[PDB]
């Protein structure tokens, strides 16, 4: 009957979140209950959902998190259930969805309560004495979890990726992109960058911004950027002052119609500090918009792979940034070709049956 699923926060504008509510809904399709375990939920519940909310206080987040780890075991130890899934990494999980990279590896680039907590529920998910099972979405953690772990090779699941279909080019695509041009104020010949996602700060928002600063006189003008995410605002309205940009960047919070800025933008630009893997940009592949990203990214592959954009290599160098947005800019007719590979490449990839893969496991 039940299965528990957990993870720290539900809100329906982050990938995790998204991937958590569409493998919960494929398993009461199937026809399980679901209990969810979380420190806060926002937007409306699924009919069916049993969502407990947990009471735990503590200044800091990893003292949060082990009251928390308490508390739902609690909760267990008297009203259990069939299965454990686990979006975070945290004791008392039969299977964890990494949708984190591995933090061991990140901490090398310790004393800390912070430290030593993250690395310890990682180790609880991770340890060769560990009992859960990992459903992997970037392929190229796995060896990085085993470099630090040791961890069981038959303990690790790859899934494809899980693109929801509203954001798949609709056959009114021009007409959707039309209004929302209209609706934003952009001229066929005006440029749009959008930098789509929560964590402005690790997805690059500054670097984006300081390329658009950089571009020659003749491009910056024609273009603006749009950030949308749930994060204050005010440090980059600082950042956007200084480079000169109050008049042609906007922040907007979460939206929930992501799809029209995908295919009314002319760009996205994603140039994340370090990325587990990054929905938005197959979300924007699968709308024909040209990408922009960082090799650092685990879906940046996908962008080289489907030739849907440009792909900058390590190490990041702020100037090649700069000179690669301008290259891609001039150039349209290589954002045209960029957007038909990138719809092309849509219609025969597996970038959709996640869910049905992920409760297979779940499952059996
Ligand atoms: O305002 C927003 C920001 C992100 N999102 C979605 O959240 C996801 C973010 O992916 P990420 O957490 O893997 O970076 C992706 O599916 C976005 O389309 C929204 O739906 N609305």
């Amino acid at each position: 009957a039940t299965l528990a699923f957990i993870l720290y926060k539900y809100f329906p504008f982050g990938g995790l979140q998204r991937d958590f509510m569409r493998i919960a809904l494929e398993c009461q399709r199937r026809g399980h209950d679901i209990r969810v375990y979380t420190l806060i939920w926002e937007g409306d519940v699924p009919d069916g959902f049993e969502v407990l909310v947990a009471p735990v206080r503590s200044i800091f987040n990893h003292r949060r998190n082990e009251k928390f780890t308490a508390w739902v075991r609690a909760d267990l130890d008297r009203r259990p259930v069939q299965r454990v899934i686990g979006f975070n990494k945290m004791p008392g999980l039969d299977v964890y969805y990494a949708a984190d990279a591995c933090f061991e590896e990140k901490a090398q680039t310790r004393q800390w309560g912070r430290y030593r907590h993250f690395a310890g529920y990682e180790r609880a998910v991770f340890d060769p004495a560990s009992k859960t099972e990992i459903l992997m979405i970037s392929e190229v953690q796995q060896p990085l979890f085993v470099k630090h772990y040791g961890t069981q090779a038959e303990r690790f699941h790859l899934l494809p990726p899980g693109i929801s279909q509203d954001r798949r080019a609709p056959a009114n695509a021009a007409d959707v992109r039309a209004e929302f041009r209209r609706e934003f104020g952009l001229e066929e010949d005006d440029l749009l960058l959008v930098q789509i996602g929560s964590g402005f700060k690790t997805k690059g928002l500054d670097r984006s911004l300081k390329a658009l600063s950089a571009l020659p006189k003749a491009l910056r003008r024609r273009t603006r950027l749009i950030a949308i995410g749930q994060d204050d605002p005010k440090p980059f309205l600082l950042q956007i002052a200084a480079l000169g940009l109050n008049d042609q960047v906007q922040i907007l919070k979460g939206r929930s119609d992501i799809p029209r800025f995908l295919l009314g933008a002319d760009l996205l630009i994603h140039p994340a500090y370090n990325e587990n893997t990054g929905t938005v940009l197959l979300e924007a592949l699968v709308s024909g918009l040209p990408v922009l990203v960082t090799d650092v990214c685990g879906y940046a592959h996908y962008i080289a792979e489907a030739d849907a954009g440009r792909v900058l290599p390590s190490p990041f160098e702020q100037d090649s940034l700069n000179r690669l947005l301008a290259e891609m800019l001039e150039d349209a007719p290589a954002r045209a070709a960029w957007s038909r590979n990138g719809l092309a490449y849509a219609d025969h990839a597996d970038l959709y049956s996640m869910p049905q893969r992920a409760a297979d496991l779940i499952l059996g």
